């Protein structure tokens, strides 16, 4: 079966319209018939029965705002209009994970839900996203992140793909800005994949569903976007590619095809295990269609031979380094 756009905002509206347990029917989602109340730094305010004390704004996205916050942190992530879709993926997602691997992820409590926008009540990731991380490196005088950070979480995004893909759901904004470090960290086991707000359940559709939408939500494209073809879950494939790339080059992905071979551009001068990046790049761009989606295991073994004849000592030495950078960008 073929979806125009699985983003569509009255498709999602059925989608919710028709579910048995829909959103409004959880335990732990809340409707308000009134305005989305103020929400500012460092104030109080009403959210339901509770009083809630707001730190400061953490991070701004393409929708929303997210602010830390207390009654144990934990933070609010804030939209207009509201968000009931987002609250719908991260509880399946929940459901149909092997327990051992939330961690991976972030939780939602509790949703929020009024009259023209949302409250989401979620975990907390304390150091930033990856995208910063990658900028804290650009004013060091190495310049990049060393080989053994970027292989290590280059790995873990393809575990966390992998599990999420497992739950039949897709990501659909895998970016540097939606990753994030937290203190899991300080003691890549810290890092959490978030925003789920452009996520695709397939279990919601017919058995063998592709996509032929041509852009995400913001203008981006995947390989098979640039050329017109079908896909689903080839565009988090893309995503990390697109994310491991920026990590290298710290600039954003744009890809070439060059006699049916896509592959990145970039003249590749001064990237160390050339020929293992160009087999990662090689297998991430070039899927042939929706039924040969390359093993994502299998992608994650070959970046760990690299990363254990190299790099299991220095792991240490690494993380240090970047801790120490990430605390100062926090107390900053
Ligand atoms: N769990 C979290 N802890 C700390 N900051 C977060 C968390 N989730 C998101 N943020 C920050 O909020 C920003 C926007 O949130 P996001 O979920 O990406 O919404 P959007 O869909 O608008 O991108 C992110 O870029 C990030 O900096
Ligand atoms: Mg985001
Ligand atoms: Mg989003």
């Amino acid at each position: 079966f073929i979806v125009g756009n699985p983003w569509d905002d009255k498709l999602i509206f059925k989608l919710l319209s028709g579910l048995s347990k829909p959103v409004s029917s959880y335990p732990n989602t809340f409707e308000w018939q009134c305005k989305l109340p103020a929400i500012k730094p460092k104030t109080e305010f009403q959210l339901g029965s509770k009083l809630v004390y707001v730190h400061h704004l953490l991070g701004e996205g393409a929708f929303a705002q997210v602010y830390e916050a207390t009654q144990q942190k934990f933070v609010l992530k804030v939209q207009k209009p509201a968000n009931p879709w987002e609250f719908y993926i991260g509880t399946q997602l929940m459901e149909r994970l092997k327990p051992s691997m939330q961690h991976m992820f972030m939780k939602f409590y509790s949703a929020h839900l009024f009259q023209n926008g949302s409250v989401l009540v979620g975990e907390l990731y304390s150091y930033g996203t990856l995208l910063n991380a990658i900028n804290l490196y650009k004013n060091t005088p190495e310049k990049v992140m060393p080989q053994g950070l970027v292989i290590s979480f280059a790995m873990r995004m393809l575990y966390m793909i992998e599990q999420v893909h497992d739950c039949e759901i897709i990501h659909g904004d895998i970016k540097p800005d939606n990753f994030i470090l937290g203190n899991g960290f300080l003691e890549s086991a810290g890092l959490a994949l978030i925003d789920l707000g452009q996520s695709i359940d397939m279990k919601l559709f017919p058995k063998g569903t592709i996509f032929t939408a041509k852009c995400e939500t913001s203008g981006f494209q995947c390989v098979e976007m640039l050329s017109n073809k079908p896909w689903n879950y080839q565009i988090d494939y893309f995503g990390v590619a697109a994310t491991v790339y920026c990590m290298l080059f710290g600039t954003y992905m744009k890809v070439k095809n060059e006699g049916g071979e896509c592959k990145p551009e970039g003249l590749f001068r001064r990237l160390p295990h050339l020929d293992m990046w160009n087999e990662f790049f090689h297998v991430m761009l070039n899927i042939p269609d929706c039924h040969h989606l390359p093993s994502l295991d299998l992608l994650r073994q070959k970046l760990k031979k690299v990363f254990q004849q190299h790099y299991t000592n220095k792991i240490r030495a690494l993380r240090n380094r970047l801790i120490v950078l990430l605390l100062e960008c926090k107390r900053s």
